[PDB]
């Protein structure tokens, strides 16, 4: 079962590079590495800058439909919506197909429940207008109680969220199969899973940290229920694991 479930994964992965030292050549790397042997990933994600370029890449290779994400409000989730707002703005006009934009978890944990609220409704409204996904980081490593990461999930989706997911990659504590399981069952329990996908990022490493993943989301939704609009691994070391177990 692990094959079909890494090729499963390769098909749901946002390949990710966000690192300080990132160049034109390493995203157009990241693109080539997104076509791979067996197929094709769902998306890339990069820092807003390299949207233009990375469209081209992919265009020119002929991925197309690989899709365009980026980060905002990133990597801390500072409570400035008008600063929030703005990069989601720039990230739209540069190019992005999906946002992935950091949630005022500080902010909730110092007890202000509002403005995660009206920080992500004001980005999904600018995503919407520009037919633009967008996902909600809500740093569950830093959130780190149940009852807080099921609270920040709530807000999001009830503020439009189109994702939730785990973690920016930017603190030590990432994607864990608890914290997976805490942010599915939301879902599950809000009843939005027709609307509300979910994305572990910086967490899964290997071949069998995406299917125990995977197991989660067949379990509480159906085994048909995590396509490309329900469900990403946010990875930028995953994908030679999976391919390592396709064989190639």
């Amino acid at each position: 079962d692990l094959k079909a479930s890494s090729l499963r994964a390769l098909k749901l992965m946002d390949l990710t590079t966000l690192n300080d030292d990132d160049t034109d050549e390493k995203v157009i790397a990241l693109c080539h590495q997104a076509k791979t042997p067996v197929g094709n990933t769902a998306a890339i994600v990069i820092y807003p800058r390299f949207i233009p370029i990375a469209r081209k890449t992919l265009k020119e290779q002929g991925t197309p439909e690989i899709r365009i994400a980026t980060v905002t409000n990133f990597p801390h989730g500072n409570d400035d919506i008008d600063i929030a707002l703005a990069e989601t703005r720039a990230a739209i006009a540069y190019g992005a197909d999906e946002v992935d934009v950091v949630f005022p978890y500080r902010a909730l944990m110092a007890g202000n429940e509002q403005v995660g609220f009206d920080l992500v409704k004001a980005c999904k409204e600018a995503c919407a207008a520009a037919n633009v996904l967008l996902k909600v980081i809500i740093e569950t490593g830093e959130l780190k109680d149940e009852a807080l990461i099921r609270k920040a999930s709530e807000i999001s989706i009830k503020a439009g969220a189109d994702f939730i997911k785990t973690s920016t990659g930017k603190v030590a504590v990432n994607a864990t199969p608890e914290s997976a399981r805490i942010m599915m069952e939301v879902i599950r329990d809000m009843g939005v899973e027709k609307t509300v996908g979910f994305k572990p990022a910086a967490g899964v490493r290997t071949a069998e940290d995406a299917q125990k993943y995977l197991a989660i989301a067949d379990e509480l939704f159906g085994a048909d229920w995590a396509d490309a609009r329900h469900y990403r691994f946010g990875a930028s070391d995953l994908l030679a694991s999976l391919l390592k177990a396709l064989g190639h």
